[PDB]
This record gives structure tokens, sequence and C-alpha cells, in this order.
């Protein structure tokens, strides 16, 4: 299978309707079970994060899914979890899911078999360690760059790999906009089967995530996680 880099990317969402990454794209992920949409059918949104390091507000952004009731599910890698064992530890007791981003957020496409194999199973064991639980094996390629080759090989490792179809620059630490614009991001590129990709680095975005939530709800909209969209998908 071909290894060339293919970067993911997507028109973003407009009119509250699901945004679509073209035939190509859509071909390719679903020969190997990859997807970045759920239930489109149903006003649902499942919330996903990125976890590279912590800035402080992790905290909070899990107390706001607490008071939401509300799991979600954090790609973890393996700086993050080394260095915030308590958080890893609160993401599992408060019921969220632990999905993998990586030992040290490579390109995957540069790495053999074998590399790929200690990447992901590297983050599984600490975090093993830590909470003694492991969760069903879902992975966000580092900075989203992939390929067939990647997808093959991780899902021969069981590895499920899961996109996204929201997001905006809420990583930039050099330039915090505030909770106004992590908000109206949310708000407006809402979608029915909406997978949400969060990072939890920036100045009030567990404010803002309070607030989208709140006011999505009120919307109609139910937040499921991963897992549920998978079960759901399976029945």
């Amino acid at each position: 299978v071909p290894n060339e880099p293919i970067n993911w990317g997507f028109k973003r969402s407009v009119n509250h309707q699901p945004p679509d990454a073209g035939k190509q794209l859509n071909s390719l992920i679903e020969k190997y079970d990859a997807f970045y949409l759920g239930n489109t059918k149903e006003k649902t949104i499942y919330l996903t994060f990125d976890n590279g390091y912590e800035n402080g507000y992790t905290p909070k952004v899990l107390d706001v899914l607490k008071k939401h009731r509300v799991t979600g599910t954090f790609f973890v890698t393996g700086h993050f979890v080394k260095d915030q064992p308590q958080l890893i530890k609160r993401m599992s007791d408060e019921g969220h899911i632990i999905g993998n981003h990586s030992f040290h957020h490579p390109d995957l496409t540069t790495k053999t078999a074998d590399q790929i194999q200690d990447e992901l199973d590297s983050v599984n064991e600490e975090v093993y360690k830590i909470t003694g639980k492991q969760d069903n094996l879902y992975l966000r390629p580092p900075r989203g760059v992939f390929s067939e080759y990647v997808l093959k090989e991780t899902k021969r490792l069981g590895y499920q790999t899961v996109f996204w179809s929201v997001a905006f620059v809420d990583w930039k630490i050099n330039n915090q906009k505030g909770k106004k614009y992590a908000y109206d991001h949310m708000i407006k590129q809402a979608h029915p089967g909406a997978i949400y990709l969060l990072h939890t680095v920036s100045r009030d975005n567990a404010e803002a995530l309070d607030d989208a939530i709140t006011d999505l709800k009120k919307q109609g909209y139910t937040f499921k996680s991963i897992d549920d969209l998978m079960f759901e998908k399976e029945m």
C-alpha cells in the first residue's frame, strides 16, 4: 500500500450541515474503518481532546464535563501521561476515554511497523501503570498526518483511527483569543454527528466549553462518547 503523507483537512461545516472530506478520502478511511463523523441522522456531538502538554486548565475542563455529565475522549501523548499522572487518573476515574496520540507524537509515515507498535503500546503501558485499566484502542495520528500504510498498520494493531469534523485555533499559546472566540466556533460549526477536536491549553477554553455545552444542549443536541459512537454504529 502507498505511504504518501496525507494531512487530515476538510472544508469547514456550513449552515450546520456535516462537512465532507471528498470521495477519495471517504473511500480511504472507510477501507480501514477510520471515521471523522458519528451519526449524522440525529443531533449528537462527540467531544474529543488532544493533550500533548498541560497549561493549567485541564482540571477545569474535567470539572465542566462532570457538571454536564458528558464523556470526553482524550488523545494523550507519552509526555502528557508522564507529566500529568494525576490528570490521567481523573480521566479514568471520571468515566472518560483515554485515546492514543502516540508516545513521541512523531510523523507515523516515517516510522516502521515495529516503531509504530512501540510508539503506541508505550502510551497504553504507561496509562495502565497509572489506571490499571485500558480503553478500547483509539488513535489520532500526530498532527493529523497519515497514509494508507499508517492506516493499514495501525488497524492491524487493532487501532481505530479517529479524525474530526470540527476544530479551530485553540492551541496557539502565543495568541490566546479568549472565551468568545472558542465559544463562537463551537456554536457556529456545530452539526449532527460532529466530532469536535479541542485542546485544553488556551485561556478560558474550559469556560467556553461550559457555555457551548449549555447552549448546544438547549438547542436540542445530545453529547455522546466515541465508545457510544462505535457501539451504536454496530447495532
